């Protein structure tokens, strides 16, 4: 009946969205764990051309710092879009940065690097993410980044050139600005307080780096930060200017 439950055992609830589930399945033939993203979908509508449009650039990326894609299936129960991915065993950049990631110097400059990577292939391949957050960047067993979806305010990460005349692959570089800051900055568990420090560096005058983000420690973040973070898009390197920087 369903190729979902005939083939795999539900292990965990990984997201869950009004509008959509992320599960973690097991295959039952090959025994090997992976997150599998429910959609629900109208395939008589723009909505389903759009779905299908990305699932076909998403079976086209092969690179190791993007999360591995294995199959996606549509189920007549309604209709239900499958995606199976790999399952990344150390979640995603958001606990990372969150259990203290700034402190760590040889894994911060390692992780943006492996961002970078993975962003100047899709770049390369035409493609824009247009949805950078450390919530949909994951971590492998191996604490490899790899970069996915995890897609069900948050617009802190959105480029300001999104809005009526103002957008390339430079969009990614300006939500990568914010990300590397918030990697090489101290945790802000408290939202009031990632609002507040997050609004003054997309400020159009100058990116506000906090009082305790000094250039003693800090310098060649702070210039990274600062030149991705440029309200100019054609002011911001490419992801393979700022690899071969
Ligand atoms: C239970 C735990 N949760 C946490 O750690 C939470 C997360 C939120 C913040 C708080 N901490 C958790 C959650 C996920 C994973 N791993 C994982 N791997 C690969 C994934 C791929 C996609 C994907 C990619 C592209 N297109 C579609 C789907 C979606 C999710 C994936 N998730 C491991 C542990």
């Amino acid at each position: 009946f369903s190729r979902y439950f005939i083939e795999f055992e539900e292990l965990q609830l990984l997201g869950k969205g009004a509008f959509g589930a992320v599960i973690k399945v097991q295959n039952k033939l090959d025994g090997c764990c992976y997150a599998v993203k429910r959609i629900p979908i109208n395939p008589a509508s723009r909505q389903f051309r759009r779905i299908k449009g990305e699932v076909t650039l998403l079976s086209r990326l092969h690179h190791e710092n993007i999360v591995r894609y294995y199959n996606a299936w549509i189920e007549r129960h309604v209709h239900y879009l499958y995606i199976q991915m790999e399952y990344c065993e150390k979640s995603t950049l958001r606990d990372t940065i969150d259990q203290g990631l700034y402190r760590d110097t040889v894994r911060l400059w390692r992780l943006f690097r492996e961002i970078l990577d993975g962003l100047a292939y899709i770049h390369e391949k035409g493609m824009i993410h247009r949805n950078l957050k450390p919530v949909n960047i994951f971590l492998d067993s191996d604490d490899h980044v790899k970069i996915g979806d995890f897609g069900l305010g948050t617009a802190l990460y959105v480029s300001p050139e999104v809005q009526g005349s103002t957008y390339n692959q430079k969009v990614d570089l300006f939500s990568l600005g914010i990300i590397f800051f918030e990697m090489s900055y101290h945790p802000m568990v408290t939202a009031s307080e990632r609002i507040f420090v997050l609004n003054q560096l997309r400020d159009p005058t100058s990116p506000k780096f906090p009082e305790d983000f000094d250039d003693g420690e800090h310098a060649k973040q702070k210039s990274v930060i600062s030149w991705l973070l440029n309200h100019d898009p054609a002011k911001r390197p490419t992801a393979t200017e700022l690899l071969k920087s």
